[PDB]
């Protein structure tokens, strides 16, 4: 288990190498709580075409962390997490993002994902979420990016957490809209 502060590796792998990796800062890691910090102007590193889904769509952007900074929190064993989102001007807290992916496991250099294209929005003080990307999801599992198991497990993972949201009970303390990282913690620029 990993040390507050210390810099590891987040990665989504496809095709059995990264995707995208980028450095983060922990912030917990324990049996309940992953969280980690992606700063603004953090290098996202890219993995070489061709992937069977294409270049990673954080290209668009290029290769740094344009938005402020966000913590995301991940509940071990469940198939999403959730980034606390900042306002970029003014840095009030916006949203909750709730990333649909693969159950985070860890490796030697830190955390391994898969983003699983749906998503769901959460206003601030809110039970009422919207969704994202269903049709698109839908139409890649059409397709075959996920496998029919995989894509029955990714809509039951994401139905799970929007039942949750909209009940009023969210697994993560929202405190964590309000949290500040310390100084200093700025943009990191090493590649795993
Ligand atoms: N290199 C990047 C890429 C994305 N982002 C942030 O991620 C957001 C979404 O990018 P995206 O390509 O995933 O878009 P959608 O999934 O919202 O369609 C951007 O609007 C930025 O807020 C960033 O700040 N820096
Ligand atoms: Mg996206
Ligand atoms: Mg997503
Ligand atoms: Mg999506
Ligand atoms: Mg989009």
């Amino acid at each position: 288990s990993f040390a507050f502060g210390a810099v590891v590796e987040r990665r989504d792998e496809l095709d059995g190498r990264p995707w995208i990796s980028y450095p983060v800062r922990v912030v917990a890691d324990t049996p309940e709580l992953v969280a980690v910090h992606l700063s603004h102007g953090t290098r996202l590193t890219f993995g070489d075409d061709p992937f069977s889904w294409g270049p990673h769509p954080w290209q668009l952007f290029g290769d740094r962390w344009q938005s402020a900074g966000i913590l995301q929190l991940h509940r071990p064993g469940r198939g999403h997490s959730v980034w606390v989102l900042r306002d970029a001007d003014t840095g009030a807290f916006r949203e909750w993002y709730v990333n649909v992916e693969a159950p985070w496991r860890r490796t030697p250099t830190g955390f391994s994902t898969l983003d699983h294209e749906i998503d769901l929005v959460v206003p601030a003080d809110s039970r009422t979420f919207r969704w994202k990307d269903v049709e698109k999801f839908e139409e890649r599992a059409r397709i075959g990016h996920f496998s029919p198991e995989e894509a029955t497990a990714i809509r039951a993972e994401a139905a799970d957490v929007a039942r949750e949201i909209a009940a009023g009970e969210q697994w993560w303390d929202t405190r964590w809209s309000r949290w500040e990282p310390p100084a200093g913690w700025n943009a990191l620029l090493q590649s795993f």
